[PDB]
């Protein structure tokens, strides 16, 4: 029993974690095979181009413990800098760049100065931001899931917007949301509820014990879409309901049953009661993240 | 900015962590150096666990008796002793990824991360406070016995905790890595309850206190209390008794922020009478007391 935010284990993601200075800008780099990923950023209306050509080798001092790694060659990918290294990491796992969609969970290795300091599990918002805890030096800092022995990378933490919620890119450097990598007025969208989440905590919720919030009633896909745009949550769509299928076989609560269990949730409140400890619904926890957590898949 | 509950970098851990198998039970072993740290009742049956005299089962063991596997590999034990409610197995190797480490006691209220097993493999990482009643509210399953609690120092690893097992409500109770339980449990299946749980007050402030520093004043008030006048409040809603040593403690953040701790202790007095109407703090409707005032200035400074 039991059911806390769990991230994954971090140990292959801590063994690529270097450090990368250029100039007077300190932050974290990527060491995979001979390569080094960082944001772009490290050397600095910016032309990246422009600031880039002007750069030799030597000027990147990258670092791993004690250890200074000689660069060979250095190239632009997007928002990313690639630095070429002398040396492959002999710690370097199975791993594989993937770009996620918004509701999706992952990993965060909080990273200063090359070094890891913490480990938290988090949501892409609908609106392309996270919600993390980062300060000055955490720019170059990892988003990841592990899939048996395989590490997914998923992000690359690059800067923090007015409101004090994260920006970054996928690691080909393509950002997640309408955001560059310039000082500039920029500004999170409204955000969203992810609605395919809520129900998936629901049905841990259920499985841990708490019942109170069930009801006799079902709604319809498009009734339930009605309510839900009224409530700042995303739209349900046919495929969360196939996705939801395994909680609701093992919980006997249809999906749109458990919808209309969250209507009522929208439009009355909790009451001054509580569901897995929380008087908030919970929306980063995905339908595989129940799942994995309510049976114990190992890494 | 930001604050959200963090764990540390599990690395260190799960390079320690094996499958401990006597006869039919199979848990989590801590590999450190040449012993392998478990919890005892590895030896029993579901049979023993009434009431099993532990050292008259383990009299009866050979060190064949015990499998230890680490990945692919099957480890040879050497020898066998027993110290309070944990098993030491003493092994033929020592670990290569031996961390720098020291053993621990935590008191109620301090924070630690879990590193939770199966079969001698890591399967995930959350962050937990031993609570006033001395249990955790953890995330365990069967086969997680043996999964530790821990701190990062710099590089040196703080073992705290060692799961041994969940009580009937979903809360789990587990030892120091000496085998002393927290608490007044035991590593039987008789009849045994969490005592009644409260807040933990100082860590409440601490947190009240991350919040002012992230730009959130709105529950601040113009008053402040005596230390003994919060108290008679804050028991009334089941919240832990705030000592000399907690205001003492909280003198950083205070210092910080410009907030007096009797000053912020009469915020905490407000919020218990009106609830948050609405509000939440740091993203949450519900008061967090699972951060300590260390967990605190070490997320918001370094
Ligand atoms: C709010 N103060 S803080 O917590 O120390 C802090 C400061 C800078 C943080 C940070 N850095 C940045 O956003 C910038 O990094 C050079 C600052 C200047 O503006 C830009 C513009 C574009 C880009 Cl891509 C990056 C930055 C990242 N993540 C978290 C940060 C927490
Ligand atoms: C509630 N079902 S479950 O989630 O699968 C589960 C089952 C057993 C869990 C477990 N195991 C135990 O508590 C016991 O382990 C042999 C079960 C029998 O009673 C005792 C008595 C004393 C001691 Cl020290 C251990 C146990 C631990 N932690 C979490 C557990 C989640
Ligand atoms: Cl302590």
């Amino acid at each position: 029993s039991g059911f806390r935010k769990m991230a994954f284990p971090s140990g292959k993601v801590e063994g690529c974690m270097v450090q990368v200075t250029c100039g007077t800008t300190t932050l974290n780099g990527l060491w995979l095979d001979d390569v080094v990923y960082c944001p772009r950023h490290v050397i600095c209306n910016p032309n990246y181009e422009d600031l880039l050509i002007r750069k030799s080798n030597h000027n990147f001092l990258v670092q791993a413990g004690n250890v200074q790694l000689r660069v060979i060659g250095h190239s632009m990918q997007n928002c990313v800098l690639k630095l070429k290294v002398d040396t492959a990491n002999p710690k370097t796992p199975k791993y594989k760049f993937v770009r996620i969609q918004p509701g999706q969970t992952f990993s965060v290795l909080a990273c200063y100065n090359g070094s890891p300091s913490g480990v938290y599990q988090c949501a892409m918002r609908p609106n392309f931001t996270i919600k993390g805890s980062f300060l000055n030096g955490s720019c170059g800092s990892v988003g990841f899931n592990i899939d048996y022995d395989c590490v997914s990378f998923c992000y690359m933490h690059h800067m923090e917007l007015p409101t004090g919620v994260h920006a970054g890119t996928d690691l080909e450097g393509n950002f997640y949301g309408p955001f560059v990598d310039r000082q500039t007025a920029q500004a999170a969208g409204t955000d969203t509820t992810i609605t395919v989440n809520v129900l998936a905590w629901l049905y841990a919720a259920v499985i841990n014990g708490d019942r109170w919030f069930l009801n006799r009633f079902t709604t319809t896909l498009n009734d339930f879409n009605l309510v839900a745009m009224k409530y700042n949550y995303e739209p349900l769509t046919q495929d969360h309901v196939d996705i939801l299928g395994p909680l609701s076989a093992q919980t006997g609560i249809a999906v749109l049953d458990m919808c209309a269990s969250l209507k009522e949730l929208l439009q009355n409140g909790m009451n001054g009661r509580t569901i897995l400890g929380s008087a908030l619904l919970e929306d980063e926890f995905t339908p595989f993240d129940v799942v994995r957590q309510c049976s114990g898949v190992t890494f």
